[PDB]
C-alpha cells in the first residue's frame, strides 16, 4: 500500500511525499529478516512503511515534535515492529544490530556514514535534497567499496488554475543507494 | 520489493524505469482482492510488479516483442496469476471484468476512457509521455466524475566520470491516478 493523506502531520515537522517514499523503499529492498535503522527526524512517514516490510525498525529522530508524531503514526497503523530512538544517530548507531539503513534528513552525515560503514552495513539508502550531501554521499560510498546507484527525482503536482493545469514543483531529491 | 534489473530485455521493446514503476505501483494501491487490467506493449516490469500484489492481472498487449519478453519475465519470477491476451486494448477491454485499470501506452485514449468510465471502474492509474494524451486522460476523467491527482516525474541517473558524476536525464513521464 502506500497513502498521504492518512498520516499524522503536524507544523514544524516535515514528511516525505508519498511518491517518494514508494522510490525510496523499492531501493532498500526489503525482506523480513532485515532490522533497518532510520535516520533522521521526520513525522514518520517511511518509518512505518520500513517497519511494515522488515522485522525490526529503529527509528532515530533528534527533535522533540517528530518523536510525537512518529509516535503518532506508529500508534495510527498499529506498529509494534519499531523503536524509536531519541537522539543524535552518531551516539546510537554503535549500540544496536541491524542489517540495513535509510538515512534521511539528519546532521553528520559524514560521521553516520562512516559509522555505518565499518559496522559493516552493506545496505544503505539516502535521501537528501542538499547539494553538498549528494555529493558527499556518492563519493564516500564509493570510496568504501560500494556499488553506487543515484538518481535525481523532480516531481511537480497538477494544480487546476483558470487556464487548466499547472505543475507546482518543489525541490528535487537524490535518491542514493549504496550496495556492497 | 521492486526488483533491480534482472529483467530479460529485448531491444526495441522500452521497459518502464524502476522508480517510475515503484511511483505507478504506488497510485494503484493494490489489494489482494484487486483484479487489474495492464494495457501497454512493454517488457513485463510493471506486470509482474501489479502481480505479485493483487488476485489476477490481465495484460493486454498487441506488440509480439512486448509479449514475449513480457512472458519470460513472468516465467523468471514465477508468475501465475497473470493472462496475457494479444490485442488492441480499445478491441477488447470491454469485454473484460476487473475492478481496477493500470494504462501504459495505447492508441485511442479517448475509447478506453469510455470505457472504463461506462464499466464504472472506480480506479486507474495511466501513465503517459505524450503531451495530448496527459491533457485529454486529466480532462476526460475530472469530466466524468472522477477526482484526478496527476504528477509529472523528471528523473536522471548519476553517471561516474573522470571529473566526478553527472545525471543523464531521462524523459518525463506524467502518472495520473483517477478515483470515483
Amino acid at each position: 500500500m502506500i497513502p498521504d493523506e492518512e498520516f499524522i502531520r503536524r507544523e514544524g515537522v516535515p514528511i516525505t511525499k508519498e511518491e517518494i517514499r514508494a522510490v525510496s523503499i523499492g531501493k532498500l529492498n526489503l525482506n523480513k529478516d532485515d532490522v533497518v535503522v532510520d535516520v533522521g527526524c521526520g513525522s514518520g512517514g517511511m518509518t512505518v512503511e520500513i517497519a511494515k516490510r522488515c522485522k525490526f525498525v529503529y527509528a532515530i529522530d533528534y527533535l522533540d515534535g517528530a518523536i510525537e508524531v512518529t509516535k503518532q503514526n506508529l500508534a495510527k497503523f498499529n506498529i509494534k515492529n519499531c523503536q524509536i530512538i531519541k537522539g543524535r544517530a552518531e551516539d546510537v548507531l554503535d549500540k544496536l544490530e541491524f542489517n540495513k539503513a535509510f538515512i534521511g534528513g539528519t546532521k553528520n552525515i559524514e560521521k553516520i556514514i562512516e559509522i555505518l560503514d565499518k559496522k559493516k552495513i552493506n545496505h544503505i539508502v539516502a535521501n537528501t535534497i542538499v547539494l553538498e550531501n549528494a555529493a558527499k554521499i556518492i563519493n564516500e560510498f564509493e570510496s568504501r567499496g560500494y556499488n553506487v546507484d543515484a538518481v535525481n527525482v523532480f516531481i511537480s503536482y497538477a494544480k487546476k488554475i483558470p487556464s487548466g493545469h499547472m505543475f507546482l514543483a518543489k525541490n528535487p531529491i537524490t535518491i542514493i543507494k549504496a550496495v556492497r
